[PDB]
């Protein structure tokens, strides 16, 4: 499913990631448009062999299991495909885990580098929440 922006904020806000760790509702947005275009059937290798899946992009060599990552861990207890859902839960309950693992939103890379530090509160504009 390809979620419309406004549409998603809704579901994301739903789902308690709004001020999640401190990280407002348009930082999520943001890094969802630019991890996937809002496409919740986005994946894509990287050299190291892991995958990522999902509006979020979710790493298989930590998070989820996709069995073909070898010596890879399964942090968020589900498999990768889980993540590719049109029910953004999964997704939503693992990024929580993520975000709060230290590093917070800095760990998806889009979001550093076309989220951080720009007006993330434009991304949810004109959306009634
Ligand atoms: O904990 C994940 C850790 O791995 C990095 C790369 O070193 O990012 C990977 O995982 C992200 C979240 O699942 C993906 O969005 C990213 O594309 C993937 O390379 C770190 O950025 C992150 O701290």
């Amino acid at each position: 499913k390809v979620f419309g922006r406004c549409e998603l904020a809704a579901a994301m806000k739903r789902h308690g990631l709004d001020n999640y760790r401190g990280y407002s509702l348009g930082n999520w947005v943001c890094a969802a448009k630019f991890e996937s275009n809002f496409n919740t059937q986005a994946t894509n290798r990287n050299t190291d062999g892991s995958t990522d899946y999902g509006i979020l992009q979710i790493n298989s060599r930590w998070w989820c299991n996709d069995g073909r990552t070898p010596g890879s861990r399964n942090l968020c207890n589900i498999p990768c495909s889980a993540l590719l859902s049109s029910d953004i839960t999964a997704s939503v309950n693992c990024a929580k885990k993520i975000v709060s693992d230290g590093n917070g939103m800095n760990a998806w890379v889009a979001w550093r580098n076309r989220c951080k530090g720009t007006d993330v509160q434009a991304w949810i504009r004109g959306c009634r929440l």
